[PDB]
């Protein structure tokens, strides 16, 4: 259900697969397991606090997160097609990092909580309440799995005082690839 090689990498915006469409998670195995893993290695190696499988090439429902960002110092949460239920009608602002944008940080406003359904690396379900940074490292991934990127969710005061930024994402990607990126 899942193919990947070991070092991931991290993909970085205005990458296509960053808005690609994730499909479910129906297949728990071995392989689902490695690659959690592996994303928790490639998310520590690079300081990172969450990372979802877009970000590392694959457009499946799966996330994993650790707030302390170091091996064995945290709370290791990994999820495997999250719903969320409910979620906080109280918005909390918060400076906001992603690893698809290097270096870049700016404010987002989230609800500051919010209830998730979600199965585990064996498929079985289950079901938690988020607040504080958790909820917030969670709802951030969650919208890597709808497509949905952090620079979305932001004023348009705070999107201009980085559009310099993405600008230059967007032609490093050019540079790179050799193709046209689908900016704005
Ligand atoms: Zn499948
Ligand atoms: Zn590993
Ligand atoms: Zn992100
Ligand atoms: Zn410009």
């Amino acid at each position: 259900d899942v193919q990947f090689e070991t070092p991931l990498k991290i993909v970085e915006y205005p990458d296509p697969i960053l808005r690609a469409k994730n499909k479910r998670i129906d297949i728990f195995d071995e392989n689902l397991k490695n690659l959690v893993d592996a994303m928790f290695d490639v998310m520590y190696k690079t300081d990172g606090i969450g990372l979802s499988a877009p970000q590392v090439g694959l457009n499946v429902q799966l996330m994993v997160f650790n707030p302390a960002g170091e091996p064995g110092e945290g709370k290791e949460i990994v999820l495997v097609n999250p719903k969320i239920k409910k979620y906080s009608d109280k918005l909390v602002p918060f400076d906001e990092g992603c690893l698809s944008f290097p270096g870049i940080y700016a404010e987002v406003v989230r609800p500051q909580s919010v209830k998730i359904d979600a199965r585990d690396i064996t498929g079985e379900r289950f079901s938690i309440s988020l607040s504080r940074l958790p909820a917030r490292i969670f709802q951030h991934e969650y919208d890597h799995l709808e497509g949905v990127l952090f620079f979305d969710r932001m004023t348009d005061q705070v999107l201009d005082s980085i559009r310099e930024e993405l600008e230059a994402l967007e032609k490093k990607y050019e540079e790179k690839t050799g193709l046209p990126s689908p900016e704005r």
